[PDB]
C-alpha cells in the first residue's frame, strides 16, 4: 500500500510545471552578481545551485524541506520507546517534502532491509585490503566497486530514454542506502574486531538498529545516538563539497554508486567531513600535553600554538553559517541529558567558552562559531566507539540520505550538465586591464 | 641539474604577489551576473573558477597556457625520429607557463620512470576484480586505495603549516602520474591478455612509450598516436566535469589520489568521458544495422532514430565549444596521414557530413559540431585497440597531466574552500515573487 515511488510519480510532473512556468516569467532575473574576489575565493557567497532538499541559514541553520532540526525531532516518527527520530522518516520527508506516517516510516525500513546485500567481489575486497587502509578509503573504494550492480548504469547502456532516468536513479539510491551499514560495518569489524563477523539483518528493525547491531553495540542509548546521528547529518544543502561532488558527477549521468564514492572522497577531506575526526585527535594531544583538568590560559595557550603553527582549530568556523551551529547545540543537549559528566565533554564544553574568543582576537575566521564535527566525537567515545578515524565513516553513512534524496530529484527535473566557464588570472587581468 | 620543484620554488612568489596586489585593486569588481536560468542550468555561462593551466576559447578551442595544438605540435620536444609531442613537455608548460628544452623534458621521463612503482595491495585488488567491474571503475578504486601512500596525506596529519603544501602536491602528483600507466596497464591485461604480465619500465624511454608496451603494442605509429592522445586530452580549462571535480575536492584538503579518483568517476559520465566508448558502440550498432557501406539517407534514420528515442548522439556538442574542436581536427589529421582508407575513419568522416546538419534541423543542440570524442576510438580500433569499454581510460591517464597541474598551483596560491551558496525552488520563487 505505501510505494514511495508511486508518490514521486504523482509530485514529478507538478513540479516540472511549476519550475517550468516560473522560469518562463523568470530565468532572465538576475539573482546576483560575480566579482572577483568570489572566483579567487571558492565561489564564497556566490548563488550558484538548485538544490530542493534542504537550504542553510547563515544565522538559523539547516532547514529541511523548510524545517528546523528541533521541528524534526519533534514531528518525525521515533522508534518504539525512543526519543530520536528515525533517519528513515527523514528520507522521507527529504523526498516528498511531506512528513510520513509512522506507518510510511516503516515501511521504508522494511524496504531497505530487505534491498541490503553485498556481492561476493565486494566482500572479498574488503577482506584483502590492508590494515593501514584508512577507512573513507576503504569506503569510497567499495562503493564504487559496487557500480557493477547499478539499475541505472545498466539502462542507460540500454537505451532508455531520458525521461526515464530518475526511475533508475530512484531504484540505485534505495539499494545503495540499504547497502551502506552493511559496507560500513564490514569495514569496522576487519578493521577493529578482527575475525568476527557483522551478521545479518533483521527485517524487523530500524536501519539505525540494524547498523549499530552489525557494529556490535549493544547499549540502548547508544543506538538512540545512532538514530540522531544519522539524522542530523543527512543533508547541509547543496554547495557543501561532498553534496556538490555528487551534484557535479552525477550531472554527467554517472550512476549513483559513482556520484556517491567521488562525494566520499570530497567528505574525508582535512577542511570537510574529516574534521570530526581530527577534532578527536586534536583533543587527544591536548589532553596529552596538558593533561585531563587544564586551565583556560593553558587552552588559550594551545589553541594560540595551533594557530602559530599555520594550522587550523578543527571543528570551528563555516563556510555559510555565521552562528554557532544547531547541530552542535543539537548535540549538547544529548550530552547533558545523557552524558553530562564526561570528561571529554566536559573539555569540549570548556573549548566552546575559549575557542570563539581566540578566533575573534586572532581576526582571520568569519564564524568564530563551533560547527557539527566540534561535538560528535565526543559522544561516540563515550559509548566505546573510540576508534577516531573511523568517524568521518558514519558521517558518510549519514549524507548518503541527503545526496541521494536530491539526485531523484536532479534527474526528474533534468538539470543539465553542471559547466560553469573558467578563467586564467592572465585572461581575468586582461577582462579588467589588470592589478 | 633540472629540478622542475626548484623553478616552481621560484615561480610561486612572484605568482603570489600578482595576484594580491591585482585582487587590491578588483576584487570587487563585476565580471558577470547571475540568472535564474544559469541556476537551473548547471551554471552555464557562469564565471566561476580560477584555472591557470588552460583556457578554452568558445569558436578557437583550447589554448594550453596560451598555445593552441598546432603551436604545441610545432613547439613540444618530440621523440627522437617522432612527429607526435612528448606528453612530458605538455606537463612541464602547464606547470611552468614556459616550453620546456628537451633536456628538462628528459627529465621528466627519466622522474616519470623512477618513480612508477605500485604496492601490493593494489596489486591484489586488480587481480581480484570481476571482468564485469567496468575499467574505470577499477581504475577509480585502484587510485582511491593507492591513498595509503600518499605524501601530502602524511604530512598534513603531521601538522604541516599551511605554506607548504603545494611541495606536498608536487610529489604526490608526480609519484601519481608515474603510477598511472603501471595501473592502466594492470586492468588492460587483466582483462583481455589474462595470464600476461606488464613487465617493467625502461627508464630510458618516453612515458607514453613505456605506456604502450605495457599494453603490448609494438607498432611505432600507434607509440606516435599515443603520444598524441595523451597529449591532446590533458586538460579542458577548468569548468568540465573531470577537472572542476578535481578541483572541488582538493579544495577540501583531500590528497591528490582522492582528488583524481573522484575526477575519475565525473569522467566516466555518459556526458563528459564516457562519450569516447558510448561513440564506437554507437557505431558499432550502426554498422550493424546498416551494414559498412552506408546510404546518406540511412545514415539520417539513423540519427533520427537515436535522437527520436530520447537519446543523445555520442560526441557531438559542447557546452562551451560553438565550433567544431580542434581536438577533432587534430585527430582527423592524423587518420587522413596514417590510415585515410579505413571503413570506420571512413563513416566517421560521413558523420561530419551529415551530424551537425540533423542536429541543426532538431532545433536543440547549442553546438552541433563534433567534440573530440567523436574521432579517438577510431584511431585507436585502427591499431588494434577494440576493447571500446577500456576507451575512457586513457582518456584518464590523459587528464592526470592537466588536473594535476593545476591542483599544485591551487594550493600554491592558497586558494580556499569551493562552496558556493545553494537555492531550493521556493527559496528563489520567494527571492523574486515567483512565476
Ligand atoms: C569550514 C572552513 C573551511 C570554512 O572556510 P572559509 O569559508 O574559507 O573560512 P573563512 O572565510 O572564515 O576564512 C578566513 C580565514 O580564517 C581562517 N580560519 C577559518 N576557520 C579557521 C579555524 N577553524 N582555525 C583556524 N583558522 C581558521 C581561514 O583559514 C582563513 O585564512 P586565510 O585567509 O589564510 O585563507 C573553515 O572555517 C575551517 O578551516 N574550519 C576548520 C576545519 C573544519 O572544522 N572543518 C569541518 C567543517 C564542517 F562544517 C563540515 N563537516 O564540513
Ligand atoms: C556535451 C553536452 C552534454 C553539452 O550539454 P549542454 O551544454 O547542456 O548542451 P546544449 O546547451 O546544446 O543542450 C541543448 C539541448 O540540445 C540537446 N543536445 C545537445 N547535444 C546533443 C547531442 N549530441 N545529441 C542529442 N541531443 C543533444 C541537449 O541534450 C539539450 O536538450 P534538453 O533541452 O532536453 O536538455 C552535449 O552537447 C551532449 O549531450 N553531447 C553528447 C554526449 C558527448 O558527446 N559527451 C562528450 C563531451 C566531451 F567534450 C567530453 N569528453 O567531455
Ligand atoms: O555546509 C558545508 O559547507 C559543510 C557542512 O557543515 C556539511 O556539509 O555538513
Ligand atoms: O570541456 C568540457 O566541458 C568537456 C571536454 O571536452 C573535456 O573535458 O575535455
Amino acid at each position: 500500500s505505501t510505494n514511495l515511488k508511486d508518490v514521486l510519480a504523482s509530485l514529478i510532473p507538478k513540479e516540472q510545471a511549476r519550475i517550468k512556468t516560473f522560469r518562463q516569467q523568470h530565468g532572465n532575473t538576475a539573482v546576483g552578481q560575480i566579482t572577483v574576489d568570489m572566483s579567487y575565493g571558492g565561489m564564497r557567497g556566490m548563488k550558484g545551485l538548485i538544490y530542493e532538499t534542504s537550504v542553510l541559514d547563515p544565522d538559523e541553520g539547516i532547514r529541511f524541506r523548510g524545517f528546523s532540526i528541533p521541528e524534526c525531532q519533534k514531528l518525525l516518527p521515533k522508534a518504539g520507546g525512543g526519543e530520536e527520530p528515525l533517519p528513515e522518516g527523514l528520507f522521507w520527508l527529504l523526498v516528498t517534502g511531506q512528513i510520513p506516517t509512522p506507518e510510511q516510516v516503516s515501511w521504508v525500513s522494511k524496504e531497505w532491509a530487505k534491498r541490503a546485500a553485498l556481492p561476493s567481489h565486494v566482500v572479498t575486497m574488503l577482506d584483502n585490503f590492508p590494515t593501514n587502509l584508512h577507512p573513507m578509503s576503504q569506503l569510497s573504494a567499495a562503493i564504487t566497486a559496487l557500480n557493477s550492480e547499478s539499475n541505472f548504469a545498466r539502462a542507460y547502456a540500454e537505451g532508455i530514454n531520458r525521461t526515464k532516468y530518475w526511475e533508475f536513479v530512484y531504484e540505485d539510491a534505495m539499494d545503495l542506502i540499504a547497502k551502506l551499514p552493511c559496507v560500513a560495518a564490514k569495514i569496522y569489524r576487519n578493521l577493529y574486531r578482527a575475525g568476527s563477523s557483522i551478521g545479518a539483518i533483521d527485517s524487523k528493525l530500524d536501519w539505525s538498529h540494524n547498523f549499530t547491531n552489525m557494529l556490535g553495540y549493544t547499549d540502548p542509548q547508544f543506538t538512540e545516538l545512532m538514530r540522531l546521528y544519522l539524522t542530523i547529518h543527512s543533508d547541509h544543502e547543496g554547495g557543501n563539497v561532498s553534496a556538490h561532488t555528487s551534484h557535479l558527477v552525477g550531472s554527467a549521468l554517472s550512476d549513483p554508486y559513482l556520484s556517491f564514492a567521488a562525494a566520499m572522497n570530497g567528505l574525508a577531506g582535512p577542511l570537510h567531513g574529516l574534521a570530526n575526526q581530527e577534532v578527536l585527535l586534536w583533543l587527544s594531544q591536548l589532553q596529552k600535553d596538558l593533561g585531563a583538568d587544564a586551565s583556560d590560559e593553558k587552552l588559550r595557550d594551545y589553541i594560540w600554538n595551533t594557530l602559530n603553527s599555520g594550522r587550523v582549530v578543527p571543528g570551528y568556523g563555516h563556510a555559510v553559517l555565521r552562528k554557532t551551529d544547531p547541530r552542535y547545540t543539537c548535540q549538547r543537549e544529548f550530552a547533558l541529558k545523557h552524558l553530562p559528566s564526561d570528561p571529554m565533554f566536559k573539555l569540549v564544553a570548556q573549548l566552546y567558552k575559549i575557542v570563539p574568543n581566540v578566533l575573534l582576537e586572532q581576526g582571520k575566521a568569519k564564524n568564530p562559531w563551533p560547527n557539527v564535527d566540534a561535538h560528535s566525537g565526543v559522544l561516540l567515545q563515550y559509548y566505546g566507539m573510540t576508534e577516531m578515524n573511523y568517524y568521518t565513516v558514519l558521517f558518510g553513512v549519514s549524507r548518503a540520505l541527503g545526496v541521494l534524496a536530491q539526485l531523484i530529484w536532479s534527474r526528474a527535473l533534468g538539470f543539465p550538465l553542471e559547466r560553469p566557464k573558467s578563467m586564467s588570472t592572465a585572461g581575468l587581468e586582461k577582462l579588467s586591464a589588470g592589478g
